[PDB]
This record gives C-alpha cells, sequence and structure tokens, in this order.
C-alpha cells in the first residue's frame, strides 16, 4: 500500500502517520525528517538544508528528489509506503509520475490556517523516530519523555511563529496546487483521495482515516 499524505504544515500527517505505519506496516517516508537527519549527521546527500529549513524555506525539489529515491530503493518500501511532506511541490509530484510510483490513497488533512501557529508552538519531538506530541492537545504519557523510547522530548528548530507563518505562506504558494493535482488523479483512476477534517481529536480523525484505509 502505497499513500500520499496532503496538508499544510501542522496539520498532522506525522501524527497520522504513525498509526498507518503501526497497523499497516508501511515505513513512514518524512521528507522533513530525512532532511534534519542529514543536518545532524552531516551527510553528503541532504546537509545543504541546514541554512534553507533555518530561512524557513522549501528545499531545492532536485535534492528532496534525490532523498526519496535513495529512501525508496530501500527493502522496506516493497511492501508499500507513506509519503509525509512530499510531494511538495508540482515537479516533485510530476517527478514521481515520470518514475513510475504510483499510489493508492492521497488522503488530505484539511486545518484551518488559524489552528497552526497554536499547534506548532506547543509542538514537541523525538527525533530519532520523529514522532511528535503537543503539551496541550495530544501530550505523552509522561510529561516531557517519548512514550516509546522514554527520552527526553525536544522542541524543533524551525518552530519559531515567525518561521511557521513563512512555510504557511509557501505551502499555499507552492503546495496547495497538489490537491487538484490528486484530484485529478483520482477523477482518472489512478488513486483514491479523500479528505478528512483535521481539527477533530487525534484519535477521531485516526478513525477516519481508518475507515478509508480498510
Ligand atoms: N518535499 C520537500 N520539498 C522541499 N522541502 C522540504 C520537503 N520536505 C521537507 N522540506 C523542508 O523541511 C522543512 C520541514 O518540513 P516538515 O518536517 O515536513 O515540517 P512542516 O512542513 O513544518 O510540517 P510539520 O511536520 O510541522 O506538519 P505535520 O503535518 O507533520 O504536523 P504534526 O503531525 O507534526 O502535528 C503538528 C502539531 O499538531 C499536533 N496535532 C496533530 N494532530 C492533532 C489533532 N488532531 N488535534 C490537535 N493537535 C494535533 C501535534 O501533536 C503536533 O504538535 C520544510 O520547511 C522544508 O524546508
Ligand atoms: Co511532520
Amino acid at each position: 500500500m502505497r499513500i500520499i499524505l496532503l496538508g499544510a504544515p501542522g496539520a498532522g500527517k506525522g501524527t497520522q502517520a504513525q498509526f498507518i505505519m503501526e497497523k499497516y506496516g508501511i515505513p513512514q517516508i518524512s521528507t522533513g525528517d530525512m532532511l534534519r537527519a542529514a543536518v545532524k549527521s552531516g551527510s553528503e546527500l541532504g546537509k545543504q538544508a541546514k541554512d534553507i529549513m533555518d530561512a524557513c524555506k522549501l528545499v531545492t525539489d532536485e535534492l528532496v528528489i534525490a532523498l526519496v529515491k535513495e529512501r525508496i530503493a530501500q527493502e522496506d518500501c516493497r511492501n508499500g509506503f507513506l509519503l509525509d511532506g512530499f510531494p511538495r511541490t508540482i515537479p516533485q509530484a510530476d517527478a514521481m509520475k515520470e518514475a513510475g510510483i504510483n499510489v493508492d490513497y492521497v488522503l488530505e488533512f484539511d486545518v484551518p490556517d488559524e489552528l497552526i501557529v497554536d499547534r506548532i508552538v506547543g509542538r514537541r519531538v523525538h527525533a530519532p523516530s520523529g514522532r511528535v506530541y503537543h503539551v496541550k492537545f495530544n501530550p505523552p504519557k509522561v510529561e516531557g519523555k517519548d512514550d516509546v523510547t522514554g527520552e527526553e522530548l525536544t522542541t524543533r528548530k524551525d518552530d519559531q511563529e515567525e518561521c511557521v507563518r513563512k512555510r504557511l505562506v509557501e505551502y499555499h504558494q507552492m503546495t496547495a496546487p497538489l490537491i487538484g493535482y490528486y484530484s485529478k488523479e483520482a477523477e482518472a483512476g489512478n488513486t483514491k483521495y479523500a479528505k478528512v477534517d483535521g481539527t477533530k481529536p487525534v484519535a477521531e480523525v485516526r478513525a477516519d482515516l481508518e475507515k478509508i484505509l480498510g
């Protein structure tokens, strides 16, 4: 099973990807997580994203396309995968189409802009696994600790309010057109498209998605 998650920054894609990964046994491909990992480890493929993410700008299509191709070519992706934050632009989506990377579901997370800022300020992350929590809306079982490893959670470096707003502007300019892109694909029978209300509680969004995936 191959899935794309579409949605604005902070819409909850990473949150719901964990449940889909757990239940269907497919790896999460989060280009944001992969880029931050490459910066932290100084990997030749990705370390260039340091200054770009710090400026709250998008990374070149060329770099993330290469990262995704490398990641997809791994053993754990022959049985499907979930794309989280990719594709982010029309060229990235065209790059998948050119490579024959068809997908079974495209799932759009609808969240009003006005909710994004308050979500990000409360976000806490477990960098090794990409698991994310919210101190108010989705807290860990123990404050400041990852539910899985018990390790101390951190805050992402690019989560200042000004940076979130810059990322939302880029989303609407560059990424929102993917709604129509994949709606057209679904109308041609190439994928299943579904829009979910991302303002519901986490467990309810999970249930709505479970009803789609089966
Ligand atoms: N393909 C690409 N091309 C170019 N550049 C790329 C790229 N991919 C990455 N990059 C670069 O990398 C940077 C970061 O990318 P990325 O890592 O993708 O971050 P982002 O774009 O800011 O999106 P988020 O990860 O913040 O949103 P999310 O949907 O995962 O929300 P989450 O589940 O965390 O939830 C957010 C918060 O809300 C909470 N929450 C979740 N669900 C709910 C709910 N139902 N109710 C209440 N709160 C909730 C969570 O607890 C959490 O605290 C970009 O700026 C870009 O430069
Ligand atoms: Co995310």
